[PDB]
């Protein structure tokens, strides 16, 4: 792999993850948000900076949803733990 | 800081669900919230790692506990499992 | 704790999971050892490693040999391939 390719899977992630807060997806927003940040977590750089972006989104996903379920909001909010460690 | 203490302040709330799930036979979330909270741990150390124990010696009951676990369940999380392990 | 014997015993047995999974198209089984493994095989490097190799080269086939895999199965396998791919050259 080169670093551009794996950019590019990160931002199709963070475009499905933009999606997902709207549809509700919570799910797919756990497992995304987990992926980047093991990505970003071996990557740094600009894998760090795509990872801001999709925790900012999860953030506002936790806060703004009526919809999420007292186990997704546990999982969303450890995964939510992981990436902000790395981007702090 | 402020952000050491929010992420084992979430991550004692995942050890106490992982404790309902292992009642409930949700595998499926046992596996997920502890490969979480190893991400996590992994970073952090520390008191996440006393958490992570914990959270280690639960799901050891439950690979075992009643049979419901699925063989492809038991893979994921006996896998789950090690990555735990070794961080401790 | 745990023996790096014990790790590898368990890291071969969910290789021959996503085999299974590749062949029988469970998508979702494939993604969650595939990122499993890879968790692993950061801690442990040596043969954790080659076994993280195979389980990529078979994600790799089900991403481009499968048909039932969703949009949303497809993103998540090739992060989760990005995940395996950049560990095997770090
Ligand atoms: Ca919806
Ligand atoms: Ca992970």
């Amino acid at each position: 792999t080169t670093e551009e390719e794996v950019v590019k899977n990160m931002k199709e992630s963070l475009e499905f993850i933009e999606r997902a807060k709207e549809e509700g997806d919570i799910e797919l927003v756990i497992s995304l948000l987990n992926l980047l940040a093991d990505v970003a977590q071996l990557v740094g750089g600009e894998a760090l900076e795509i990872l801001k972006k999709a925790t900012e989104l999860a953030k506002e996903l936790l806060e703004e949803s009526d919809e999420i379920s007292e186990k997704e909001r546990v999982q969303l909010k450890t995964a939510l733990s992981q990436a902000e460690v790395l981007i702090d």
